[PDB]
């Protein structure tokens, strides 16, 4: 290919439903990243590692209780095959609600890895000793439970892929407006039609500060605001208080 | 169908990439919920609402700056068509990093709705006046940015679908173990082979409390622990301190 590839990422995926990953590899910005060789996603399915007639991928938990776990042998063999394909330096990630909570800073840390292997749990998850022996890091995409680790893995791939050069402040987005000039009686703020680029930049920043303060004030606590940001935030708070 | 349907959910989706949703509708537990008529996902693509030769779905932002926005007319017409199909009572949700942060409690609130319409933003998102006029609630799946609202929408569908009867404490999961009895020298905790159901329940609960304290102690602050939980947590903390 001709598209500059230097920072490309390889992501191995272990999943019982590899076809789910077409949602990222066949469409959109991520699909383009795959076609241009900026991103490669390679999947291994534990089902292909079973030897019994029925291709059994689940197993009963010690101690009983409801639920099944992923069967150790097919999952372990799939992980080992993915690790051999990756060569040296691949970090193996398991997605689960018990993992470190993902945020944009963590996305940018993960995007530093040229190789990742993402293990997608189903059922009640994977045997704890496999976490100990095969998993480098455990991450959660949020505090909620899904039917498998595939959507979390897809979410992580998409988030990290945005930080790969060529694929494409700590505050919420400012409001954005497009045509038409009047929509259900609502008008575009005149500043955005002014052509004054500095006034527009400051208005957008002030709106982002105001929205972050009103919706997610804890996000402001994590920032050391610039002098300009402190002033625009004070102005917004004064206006909000009238 | 014969599968009991009483609590079924209908989810309309507005997306430029409706085929991404096959990942949920064709596979796994969610795929089964669709086949059994517990969950219906119906998609409308703004591209089908364009009238120009090139089927234009993006538009330039007022005030310039980088990025495009979703074009208002095709998106608005798609939303209106979805609302007409839904009939009365559909809550219209826009997924974005500026929305209320999703957690399991919020999932269970959302699962009370028999009808949802999920609007998937691409580019720099949707015109603010469309949020004002067409959107009931804005939600985020986590503090990170993706290339579109499709994966967030899929994540929300899967999370809510688990609370639909028939599809399938505030603490992290306890460790789980399956065969074999010894794995890379690591043994299953003897209690889980004891056959003593009460001792197993208490061990699992104590482990969940210990893991939550060590990994996500802020989660314990949100709970009013039961008497039994307070005792097992104190025991775990004492053991951790030796
Ligand atoms: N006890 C349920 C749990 C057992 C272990 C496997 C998971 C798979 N599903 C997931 C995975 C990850 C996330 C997340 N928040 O990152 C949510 N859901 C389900
Ligand atoms: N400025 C970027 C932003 C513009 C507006 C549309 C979104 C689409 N992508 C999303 C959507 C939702 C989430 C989430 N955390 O729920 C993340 N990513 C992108």
């Amino acid at each position: 290919g001709l598209v500059p590839r230097g920072s490309h990422m390889w992501i191995g995926v272990i999943s019982l439903f590899p076809e789910m990953f077409k949602a990222i590899t066949e469409f959109g910005v991520t699909g383009r990243a795959v076609k241009h060789n900026l991103l490669k996603v390679e999947c291994w399915n534990p089902r292909d590692f079973t030897f019994d007639k029925h291709k059994t991928v689940d197993d009963r938990p010690y101690g009983g209780g409801p639920g099944m776990l992923m069967m150790v042998q097919p999952l372990r063999d799939a992980i080992h095959t993915a690790k051999a394909a990756a060569g040296e330096g691949a970090k193996v990630i398991y997605l689960s609600p018990q993992g470190r909570k993902l945020d944009q800073g963590g996305v940018t840390e993960l995007a530093q890895n040229q190789k990742l292997i993402l293990v997608c749990g189903r059922y009640e998850g994977i045997d704890e000793r496999l976490i100990q022996t095969e998993i480098d890091e455990e991450w959660s995409i949020g505090d909620y439970v899904l039917t498998g680790g595939e959507l979390p893995a897809m979410t992580l791939i998409d988030a990290v892929a945005r930080f790969i050069p060529g694929v494409l402040d700590g505050l919420l987005d400012c409001p954005h407006y497009t045509r038409p000039e009047v929509l259900e009686g609502l008008t575009v703020p005149p500043v955005l039609m002014s052509g004054h680029h500095e006034e527009i930049r400051k208005w957008r920043l002030k709106q982002s500060l105001q929205r972050t303060w009103l919706r997610r004030p804890e996000l402001l606590e994590g920032l050391a605001l610039t002098d300009e940001q402190r002033k625009l935030l004070k102005e917004a708070q004064a206006e909000h208080n009238s």
